[PDB]
């Protein structure tokens, strides 16, 4: 066992109420001994990842920002399978991986020391994942830990649990089955200081079946429950965050640092002494008038005469007194907003900026949408066809088909900057895996409905948020092609600002949380915002949710607020496509008729057999681009509607040896015929049934040649065929 | 011919005993005139590769190393066959383009003047290659004429031949057929110097059926073995090195460069001459101690010391002192090795360092391994899965289907410093082929275990020399997983300096040639030997080696001595391995339970039609998909235990049940019935045959109902024993 | 590739102004030429009509009436590269035993659902026992293919004395074994993936049939002959 020192062994133990106990623990030392940081993770004993962090001894200096890159080693041998890559190796991390990436990466970057160079980067490689298991919450905890124990300057481990909403209960680290019994999964990321847990982040769904739940009995997802979610993630991450620093102590380690790490800040304490002191009130008073006009111009007037005016004095120095500047506007706008309550735009804060939405402009495409909200623009197309091609990847998590893929883009021209195209960046899929995530609920099912939906979120330009235009525009596409939705969908984006500042404070104690939740976003509102949501739902139920917290946010009162104007913003967002389009739009003719058909499983082996040929060359002759099924049951579909009628009945005339009902009639392939007898050659194996005295009228023949005379009127027809499967007369 | 003015052609010729002999050609100037370099080389007038040398102008000064970037363009029209990726065209080279980069660039970076700077590629692509030949020792001959002829500054021309020990012979350049009858082929590539050949490198294997040829009468590939192959092979190397130099000096060039290439000294000789006279003896002396816990603070108390007596007087060179006090620092411990007789352990010489294994670390896969031999902490594990997916690779060589591919990883976090994880660098793929080739003899063949075979080495934390762990490491993950190993392997890096040293003679020079063999290396050891082996092989014989003498190695007297403290330092590991697991354990079962039988192969269209149906639809009904193989194999989806133990059952004893015997009672059916009879399928492997004139007991039988009503029992009876052992139903 | 220059400079003429467009149309190009160069051709045909053209007019060409002076040099100088060509090889030349010698056939679609169809494992059983691969379409084409030039023989030889038997001469008989026989009748391979039918007429060859068990017996001898063989791969058998 632990016979030697230095493996320093802990639990998380987490009752989950009655639907079972499962157990986390940490083990250091054992593995990845070099690394500043080796601490592996286990979930009931059949679950491993390993994370690492390192630290770059020689610090960097044309970088500005923070070099955080992290990255997950999605190892394909965790699960007993060989990669089906052509060339038998694990390649770029799939959509999977980058989303996980992004789910670690995002509560990490706040809760660092600001102005870190030094090149860092965590490493968590899968080695084993049971089936109907989700490695995402255990592996941002396992980080957190490999990050602490490191000794890298780190404001405190982070936890992060999942919670899910089955049948009104709560429960960690579900597996596929509960989450497919339940209505409603997030994960929570978070932090406790202070003896309090603030939620640093948290990460929200709507599984595939909560509409069938919510009418087949529960409770409508609202801000009740996810409010009650939070509330019920605290506990967990507690334990969490306490077994995180159980560890941590143990060690002896993450007290004093031994190595100290260079720090370089932006700008200087004595360069904003004195450009705040120099250009303290005069741009407060250019900014107080709000003229809405030439305002912006008077204070882009202002930083320039105090760049000229203090760039004399010191020479050499150009990036820190523009960050100064940016902080001084900083610390004027927060308190403008505090106490007086304007945004850029200079309208109220509870009111969504103008908007426009159009459908059915693009003309080839099956659908179209030109959510066009104030600056952002968004244009969204459908492209349906055969259930044949669909996302089909292969990866430790459970998910095998995903019928519906929902791409993104992110061009250069869009933003009003140049840059390379080609493979999406990490926050391109992030967004797209946020809409997909959105909007897969309310679409409709396999049987219903058989077909493959990919909706591509071109950006024609963007200022703040983008992706909400993302799933409006995808909504909007989805109604113009003809999928039956259940409910249109919609999202918003939620800012909110903290109180810094009181109301004076001299000798006077009190604090004015006016906790304004800002009904839109610009992107410098993101700049200098301090919180984000960015909720989508439909009018009853929401769907994602996008919490990003920088530091003790816990609003507990003012959040309920928040949700209410979200869901006021999203119903009048709803309101305006309504108007603009109602119900789901009947199907155009361009798409291809695809029409389900219904037959039995072990009959197949007479519709298509050993997967043979004359399927291509119809394809070719008539448009029957139906190939081999992974299913079986053969869902035939053709491009034009006449001719998808007329596939339907030459396969159901060739598949089948149907039934001689009222005016059936026989198309095979006829291929022969002889006078010696009758012979059915429609498939290997198996022949057509004949009865022997309904063809000859009850007489046999002798020979073929002498006996068969020339000039035999053959006035031959079947009268009744049954179906007992064989030949016997009265 | 001479069949052009201003084309230069020469021959080298083998005689290779009474196995055939191949003339090897190499012309220059007919193709690629603008290069400086444009030597072809032909085997047998039926290989054709072209090599090609340019040197950059404009030097490079950013760069401090030697940026020789050698590539081959496999081109894949060398034989009559077009790309099957999927848009015709070659990708990135494949792994065995990789293994001959690395073989080509490996013994050509020694042979180089130092401090060289500008950029000089080598590009060697191929135009044909006749099946059953290796494009490997030609191509770097090739290549070594092309560097030569371009009057690059180089040491001189190098010769490299493929030898192989076939029934107590060497043969070199050998075809396929004669490479599978051998049982050692061996590459060998050097100089020679002052009419001596220097063996410059060596890269042995083992077959792929080495023991089987050794059991059915041969010599045990040992070390007398191998210092016999290195002497048949010196005489090739001879004759292509003379080939070489007769065809360079007969143009002309080789003797003063016209074109003169500027250098770039990594330290100075006046700061070399100014560190050694403040450093001679202090800091001798201070080594000598050899404390190993406070040298590092007494060397950085030199670097301070240095600075400030040498960084005021000399000012802007700071990299090159460095450099000065490394290069002093490697002169003396390489003087002290010899004289004191040891290394930075301190302890013996004949010593391996402290080591320890483990065995099914990781919970879910299939197999595990934790060598952990003192600092380079390994892992590997093993993934069994089916034959129909495997690596299928294409390309020149005869290799098509692939079963044990043996991957690597260097993850960034092992050695400490950060770095950039995706694609394999060349190293990688060098050291993850050269574990593979060491392993691949002793795995068992197809028909007695048809499983395919993948394992993993992850680099949990390398020091040095790492290849070696990882075939540790793929010998317990074997071991581990079930799969019979004929007998374990492994193997440990072998360090060896050369002799510079004398007995004092204060005023004479003399040879005290002392050369010893350090058993293991580090990092540092490697930086400062000159000799390193890293062979590997189990108890009898050996299977991989890997020799890059820097140069004028030639001991021809202590290799035997060396290779036989390699045999006792891998007895040793053997014997500690044998202590941790020493026979194949249990099969698991989250492993596929594949089974073993054997079908006719014409009678399989006849009711194994279906196949790729029926049968996997009635068993992912009752929960065992099986993907059965045409081969006959039983190739089954075994993850649950009870489930997989059923499965196996119901397959044996459906399949091939036990033979019927005289009395049994089956209840079988007819489905088919037609003009010319019936076809009765009871069971496989015997197709019964049944009549109607038998059915009237020697009487004729018009009808079979009229006989039997409602009431009487269809009882099975024996009604005769006939000779013939044909009977018929009732 | 033919490359001009275009003369912006005039005659002289420091008031005077003639133009004296000297269009010159160098006939080869140079890298430095192309450097220099202001109009880029890259044309290239066949002795009658041109395929391909590329060009790069770089500032108010607009020649209109030299174009064809250039184009008939360029005339000139493939007219004479092909005259090279001619004088290196004139005629395609043999096809190389190296290569795949992979040889045509054409039958109906009759034809190839007997002997293939729906394409099973019979073709890779074939294959894996010859060493031909087929690849079939409906479409009327057939390809029968094998990678070597012997593979190629043995293939077509397969083929046309399985589908096309030589039709024999007076006086030669031909006696035969069979391995595995039946009552019903024969399970000769004469159509592979298809079993045919023998005639009440010709199984007694004349002779009605009166006892199945105290006269007739398992293990009689038969003989077949063929009746007629058409050249369309057919065995019709009345």
């Amino acid at each position: 066992a632990e016979i030697d020192e230095g493996v320093f062994e802990t639990t998380a133990t987490i009752d989950n109420g009655s639907f079972g106990t499962r157990t986390i623990r940490f083990e250091t030392g054992r593995l990845a001994l070099q690394a500043a940081g080796a601490v592996v993770a286990y979930l009931d004993d059949d679950n491993m990842l390993l994370s690492a962090t390192t630290a770059s001894k020689n610090p960097k200096e044309h970088f500005d920002f923070f070099p955080l890159t992290v990255d997950v080693e999605e190892r394909m041998y965790a699960a007993g399978r060989i990669p089906g890559s052509f060339f038998r190796r694990e390649g770029r991390p799939s959509t999977d991986a980058i989303l996980t990436c992004r789910l670690i990466d995002r509560p990490l970057r706040p809760s660092f020391v600001d102005g870190l160079r030094n090149e860092i980067q965590i490493v968590v490689t899968i080695l084993s994942l049971d089936p109907g298991d989700l490695y995402d919450v255990l592996a941002i905890n396992a980080a957190s830990a490999s990050t602490q124990l490191g000794g890298l300057p780190f404001s405190g481990p982070i936890g992060g649990v999942r919670v899910a909403l089955i049948d009104g209960t709560w429960v960690g680290f579900p597996t596929v089955d509960q989450i497919e019994r339940a209505v409603f999964d997030m994960v929570v990321a978070g932090r406790i200081v202070e003896g309090d847990v603030a939620i640093m982040m948290v990460e929200a769904e709507a599984t595939e079946n909560v509409v069938e739940l919510v009418e087949g009995g529960a409770q409508a997802p609202t801000e009740s429950v996810v409010a009650a979610g939070l509330e019920a993630a605290k506990p967990f991450i507690a334990a969490l965050c306490t077994a995180q620093q159980e560890l941590a102590d143990a060690a002896g380690k993450s007290g004093k640092p031994t190595v100290d790490f260079p720090v370089f800040p932006d700008y200087g304490e004595d360069v904003y002494y004195s450009v705040s002191s120099v250009a303290t009130d005069e741009l407060a008073a250019a900014l107080t008038i709000g003229g809405k006009a030439e305002r912006d111009q008077r204070i882009d007037e202002i930083k320039t005469q105090v760049v000229q005016r203090l760039a004399d004095t010191y020479e050499g120095r150009e990036k820190e007194v523009g960050a100064a500047l940016r902080a001084l506007t900083k610390k004027l706008v927060r308190q403008r907003i505090l106490t007086d309550h304007f945004r850029i735009d200079g309208r109220g804060i509870t009111d969504i900026r103008a908007l426009s939405a159009e459908v059915a402009v693009v003309p080839r495409a099956h659908g179209s949408a030109l959510f066009e909200r104030g600056e952002t623009q968004i244009l969204g197309v459908t492209t349906l066809d055969m259930i044949k091609m669909a996302q089909q990847i292969d990866s430790l998590g459970p998910e095998t088909s995903k019928r519906y893929m929902h791409h993104y883009n992110f061009p250069p021209f869009s933003t009003g900057e140049t840059g390379r195209v080609g493979s999406p960046k990490r926050r391109e899929i992030g967004h797209g895996a946020l809409a997909e995530r959105a909007l897969v609920p309310v679409l409709p099912s396999v049987e219903e409905f058989p077909y493959a939906i990919r909706q591509v979120s071109e950006a024609l330009g963007s200022n703040g948020s983008t992706s909400m235009g993302s799933v409006c525009a995808s909504t909007l596409a989805l109604l113009n092609a003809g999928v039956p939705l259940k409910a249109p969908v919609a999202g918003i984006a939620m800012g909110l600002v903290s109180d810094d500042i009181q109301v004076e404070g001299a000798v006077d104690g009190v604090v004015e949380r006016r906790f304004v939740t800002l009904t839109d976003i610009l992107g410098a509102e993101d700049a200098f915002g301090d919180m984000d949501f960015k909720v989508a739902g439909t009018k009853d139920f929401v769907t994602a949710l996008q919490l990003d917290t920088k530091l003790d946010g816990i609003p507990s009162q003012v959040l309920a607020g928040a949700l209410e104007q979200a869901k006021d913003a999203r119903l009048t967002i709803l309101e305006v496509m309504a108007e603009a389009i109602d119900r789901p739009d009947e199907m155009s003719p361009y798409a291809p008729r695809v029409t389900t058909i219904k037959v039995p499983v072990d009959k197949i082996g007479e519709v298509i057999g050993p997967k043979g040929k004359v399927i291509n060359a119809i394809t070719e002759e008539t448009g029957a681009q139906i190939s081999i099924e992974d299913d079986g049951t053969v869902f035939v579909g053709a491009t034009d509607g006449p001719s998808a009628q007329a596939a339907i009945d030459k396969i159901n005339a060739i598949a089948n040896p149907q039934l001689p009902t009222v005016g059936e009639r026989f198309l095979g392939t006829v291929v022969k015929t002889t006078d010696f007898g009758a012979f059915v050659s429609l498939l290997p194996g198996r022949d057509g049934l004949v009865h022997i005295s309904k063809l000859g009228k009850g007489k046999r023949i002798a020979k073929v040649e002498d006996v068969v005379n020339v000039g035999d009127k053959l006035r031959v027809e079947i009268a009744d065929i049954d179906k007992r499967g064989k030949i016997s007369l009265i």
